[PDB]
C-alpha cells in the first residue's frame, strides 16, 4: 500500500516526506514571525521578520537587513508556525493572511508538489516540466478514496466526483479555469484519463473518446507566445456514464473559436498545428493533389516568422492526428476533403489582388484562384466575381459592386474564417455523432476555458470571456454559500456580480451587449456611434463603467477581478460576422460533399437572425443551466511566471492569480468565520500533551478538547464546539499550536 509505503513514488511526488517522528516537541521555537514588504511599493514581496517585541497595540519587528519596525497589530501578516509549512488545505491554517498562503503554496511547490486544497478548491502550479504523477499506477491509488485520505490530485478531484455521481445519483461538474499556459487542458485530459480507467469497459469507445482531443487539438490549438500548444476555443465536455457507472457516451460542447489566427498571427506565434502537419505530413503524392508547397510558401504562414515548434514533429504529430480520424472513424474521403479545406485556405490567402484599372480590385494573376477553387470544388469565375463583385441589395435593386483592394482582401478574409469556424464545428459535430447518448442516465461535464483575461488590449472576445467568468464566479459564491452553510448547521454551529452582469447582458435598462445589437441593424454604424452611445448610456450613470478620460475608443468595466479597458474597434463587424451572399451561393454549389455541408446545413451555416453577441449570452445561459443541475468541483490553475520556466515562482505572478480568480477571496471570507475546524479526536492526538490532564487516546476525545482548552484558558468566542469538529478561528490554533507542554 503505496499510501503507507513511505518508499513508494506516491511518497516521493506526492507528499511531504515523513521523518521518523511526529512528536510536537520537534518544531518546538520561542521565535514568532510576521510577512512583511521589504518595499510597501512592491506589496508582493514580504519577508519574514521576526518578531522582536509588542506594544498592547502593535507589533515591533527586525526585517532581513537588521533594520527594526512597528506594524499595527492589526495589520500583521503574522506568519503560521512551521509546523503548517506544506499543508494539505490551506484551510487549515491559522492566519490566512495573503503572504501566508502564498507561502504555503511555494513551500510546496518547492518540493514539486503542484497540488493544493484551498477549501473547496483545488489549487495546481505549472510545474513546466514533467512530473510522473500520472501514471496507471498512479490512476490506481486514488480508486474510491476519500480527498482526506490520499494527497492532493486531479485525480483525487476526479475520484470525488466519480462517488459522487454513484452516491448521490447526482450529475457532476469539473470547472478547470485560469490563465493561458497554466494548464487546463493537460488538466482536463488527465479528468478523462482517469474517468476512462475507473469506469471503463475493463475499450473502443474509450478509445473514440480519448481519440477526440488530439483532433480538436490539431484544428483549434496553436503556439502562441503564453503557450507552445494553446487552446484557441473553450470546451465543455459531458462524459456520459449509464446507471450501473460505466461510460456510455460523450459529447462536446466549443465556444469562441480563434477564427481570426487562421489569417494572421502575431510575430513568434503560429496559425493552428493543422496547417503545419498537413505541409509537413502528406504524402509527396498528396502535396502535388493539393497543390502544397512550404510554409514559407503561404501568406497565412510567412508572416510570424515562427513556423516551428521546439521540440515538435509536425509530420509525426500529422500521423498522429490522421490516426484519431480513423479510430473515431472519419472516412478517407472525409478525410481528405476536411485536408482539401485545409489546402484551399492556404491558397485564398495566396490571392493577390491589385488595382490600377480604376479603383475596383482585380486578379491578374488566377493560379491561387485556381488552386482554391480547384480543392474546394467551386467555380473559379464565380469565385473571382463573389469576392470582388459581389451582389448587394439597395432594395429593389441586386447590384454587384466591384470592390477596391482592401475591400475585396477582407472578404476573402472573411470567407477563410467562415470556412474554418464552419469546419471546425462540423468536425465537433461529427464526433459527437459518434461518440454522444441520446440516452444517458448520468454525466460529468468537464469545462476548460479561460479564466478573467486582461490583456494590453481587451476586445469583444475578452469581454465575452469576461461574461462567462462573472457568471462562473458568481456561481462559484452562491455555492460556496449553500456549502459553507450546510456545514455549519450539519455540526449544530451557528450581487456585485450582478451589477456588473447587468451592465453587460442587462435588457431593460440596455447593456452593453444590448447596445452593441441595436448599433448592429444599422448598416452605416460606427464604432464612433456605438462608443459615443456606451457613454451615453453608462457614463457617471453606472458604477460598474468608466468612460476614459482621453482615449475615444475604449471604457471600462469594474469586473470581479477589477476593471478592464475595452477597445471598440470592428465590435459591429464582429457582431454581425458578415459573409458576401455571393460567396455563401458559390460555395453552396460546391462539388465537395463536406464542404457542402457548411454551407447547406443551417445548423452549420448559420446562428439561428441572432448576433454573434445575442448567440454568446444565449450559450452562456444554457451553459450555466446545466451546470445549476450538477455538483461542482473547483479547479483553480496557476502560471508559475510569464516565461514558461520550472522552479521559477514569482510571488507578484501568483498572487495577482489568487486575488483574481476567487481564491484569496473565498479565504478572506472563510477566515472571518470559523477557518479551522477539527476532529476532536485529530486534535488530542497531537495537544493531549499541552494539558496536565488528557491522554494521547481518549475515547471521549470531546470532553478530552474541552481539557486542553480549559487547561489552556483559552477564550470560548475563539473556538466553538461543533458536533463532530472543534471549531477555530483565526490565529487561535496558531497560538495553541504556540504552546509548552
Ligand atoms: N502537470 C503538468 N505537468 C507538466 N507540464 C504541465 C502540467 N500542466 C501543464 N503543463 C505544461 O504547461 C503547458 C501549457 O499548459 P496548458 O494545459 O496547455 O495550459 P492552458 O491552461 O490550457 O492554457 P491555454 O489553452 O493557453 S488558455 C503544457 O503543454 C505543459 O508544458
Ligand atoms: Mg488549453
Amino acid at each position: 500500500n503505496p499510501i503507507h509505503d513511505r518508499t513508494s513514488d506516491y511518497h516521493k511526488y506526492l507528499k511531504v516526506k515523513q521523518g521518523d517522528s511526529d512528536l510536537f516537541k520537534l518544531t518546538v521555537s520561542d521565535k514568532r514571525y510576521i510577512w512583511y514588504n521589504p518595499d510597501p511599493k512592491e506589496r508582493d514581496s514580504y519577508e519574514c521578520g521576526e518578531i522582536v517585541s509588542e506594544t498592547s497595540d502593535s507589533f515591533t519587528f527586525k526585517t532581513s537587513d537588521g533594520q527594526d519596525r512597528q506594524v499595527k497589530k492589526d495589520d500583521a501578516n503574522q506568519r503560521n508556525p512551521i509546523k503548517f509549512d506544506g499543508v494539505e488545505d490551506m484551510s487549515e491554517l491559522s492566519y490566512l493572511n495573503e503572504p501566508a498562503v502564498f507561502h504555503n503554496l511555494r513551500v510546496r511547490y518547492n518540493q514539486d508538489l503542484i497540488y493544493t486544497y484551498s477549501g473547496l478548491f483545488l489549487v495546481a502550479v505549472n510545474p513546466f516540466k514533467r512530473i510522473p504523477i500520472y501514471t496507471q499506477e498512479m490512476v490506481d491509488i486514488f480508486k474510491g478514496r476519500r480527498r482526506n485520505e490520499v494527497a492532493p490530485h486531479i485525480f483525487a478531484i476526479s475520484d470525488v466526483a466519480y462517488r459522487s455521481m454513484l452516491d448521490d445519483r447526482q450529475n457532476q461538474s469539473l470547472l478547470i479555469t485560469g490563465e493561458s499556459g497554466a494548464g487546463k487542458t493537460e488538466n482536463t485530459k488527465k479528468v478523462i484519463q482517469y474517468l476512462a480507467s475507473v469506469a471503463g469497459r475493463n475499450g473502443v469507445l474509450e478509445q473514440q473518446i480519448l481519440q477526440a482531443n488530439p483532433i480538436l487539438e490539431a484544428f483549434g490549438n496553436a503556439k502562441t507566445t503564453r503557450n507552445n500548444n494553446s487552446s484557441r476555443f473553450g470546451k465543455f465536455i459531458e462524459i456520459q456514464f449509464n446507471n450501473a457507472g460505466f461510460i456510455s457516451g460523450a459529447s462536446i460542447q466549443s465556444y469562441l473559436l480563434e477564427k481570426s489566427r487562421v489569417v494572421f498571427q502575431s510575430t513568434t506565434e503560429r496559425n493552428y498545428h493543422i496547417f503545419y502537419q498537413l505541409l509537413a505530413g502528406a504524402t509527396a503524392e498528396e502535396k502535388k493533389a493539393l497543390h502544397l508547397a512550404g510554409p514559407e510558401s503561404f501568406n497565412y504562414l510567412n508572416q510570424s516568422g515562427c513556423v516551428d515548434i521546439k521540440g515538435v514533429s509536425d509530420e509525426d504529430e500529422f500521423k498522429i492526428t490522421r490516426q484519431a480520424m480513423d479510430i473515431v472513424g472519419f472516412s478517407q474521403e472525409e478525410q481528405m476533403s476536411i485536408f482539401k479545406i485545409i489546402a484551399g485556405i492556404l491558397h485564398l490567402g495566396n490571392i493577390k489582388f491589385e488595382k490600377g484599372a480604376g479603383e475596383g480590385a482585380v486578379l491578374k494573376d488566377k493560379t491561387a484562384l485556381n488552386a482554391a477553387s480547384t480543392v474546394f470544388g467551386v467555380n473559379p469565375s464565380v469565385l473571382e466575381k463573389a469576392l470582388m463583385e459581389p451582389r448587394i441589395l439597395a432594395g429593389r435593386d441586386l447590384v454587384a459592386q466591384h470592390l477596391n483592394v482592401e475591400k475585396s482582401s477582407s472578404s476573402r478574409d472573411a470567407l477563410v474564417k467562415a470556412l474554418y469556424g464552419r469546419l471546425f464545428l462540423w468536425l465537433v459535430k461529427k464526433i459527437n455523432n459518434v461518440l454522444c447518448s441520446e440516452r444517458k442516465a448520468y454525466f460529468i461535464g468537464v469545462l476548460d476555458i479561460s479564466g478573467f483575461e486582461i490583456f494590453k488590449v481587451n476586445s469583444f472576445e475578452q469581454l465575452c470571456i469576461n461574461y462567462t467568468n462573472e457568471k462562473l464566479q458568481q456561481f462559484f459564491n452562491h455555492h460556496m454559500f449553500k456549502v459553507e452553510q450546510e456545514e455549519y448547521l450539519k455540526e449544530k454551529i451557528n450581487l456585485d456580480s450582478q451589477a456588473t452582469i447587468d451592465l453587460i447582458d442587462g435588457r431593460q435598462p440596455p447593456g452593453i451587449l444590448a447596445l452593441l445589437d441595436e448599433q448592429s441593424v444599422f448598416p452605416n454604424a460606427t464604432d464612433n456611434t456605438l462608443i459615443t452611445k456606451l457613454h451615453s448610456h453608462f457614463s457617471k450613470k453606472n458604477a460598474k463603467y468608466e468612460e476614459p478620460r482621453f482615449s475615444k475608443t475604449e471604457f471600462g468595466v469594474t469586473h470581479y477581478a477589477g476593471q478592464v479597458m475595452y477597445e471598440i474597434q470592428d465590435w459591429l463587424e464582429k457582431n454581425k460576422d458578415p459573409l458576401q451572399q455571393d460567396l455563401e451561393l458559390c460555395f453552396k454549389d460546391s462539388s465537395d460533399n463536406v464542404v457542402t455541408k457548411l454551407f447547406n446545413d443551417p445548423n452549420i451555416a448559420s446562428r439561428a437572425f441572432l448576433t454573434v453577441a445575442a448567440q454568446y449570452k444565449e450559450q452562456l445561459a444554457s451553459l450555466m443551466a446545466t451546470l445549476e443541475t450538477t455538483n461542482p468541483h473547483f479547479v483553480r490553475c496557476i502560471i508559475p511566471n510569464n516565461k514558461q520556466l520550472p522552479a521559477k515562482l514569482e510571488d507578484k505572478v501568483v498572487l495577482d492569480q489568487l486575488r483574481c480568480n476567487g481564491v484569496l477571496e473565498a479565504i478572506r471570507i472563510t477566515r472571518k468565520g470559523f477557518p479551522n475546524r477539527i476532529i476532536y479526536a485529530d486534535f488530542v492526538k497531537r495537544y493531549y500533551d499541552l494539558a496536565p490532564n488528557v491522554p494521547r487516546d481518549a475515547e471521549d476525545s470531546q470532553k478530552a478538547t474541552d481539557a486542553v482548552l480549559k487547561h489552556l484558558n483559552i477564550d470560548p468566542e475563539q473556538f466553538r464546539f461543533g458536533i463532530t469538529k472543534i471549531f477555530f478561528r483565526a490565529g487561535q490554533l496558531a497560538r495553541i499550536e504556540e504552546a509548552r507542554e
